[PDB]
């Protein structure tokens, strides 16, 4: 589904995100669109 190292995330208000496990990083939208 995702790109490398790069799986789905959500914040405690319900608002989803993406997130890098390899090297920390972080997106609101979808990694490589
Ligand atoms: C959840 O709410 C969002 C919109 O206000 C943003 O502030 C963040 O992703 C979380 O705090």
């Amino acid at each position: 589904k995702l790109p490398p190292g790069w799986e789905k995330r959500m914040f405690a208000n319900g608002t989803v995100y993406y997130f890098n496990h390899i090297t920390n990083a972080s997106q609101f939208e979808r990694p490589s669109g």
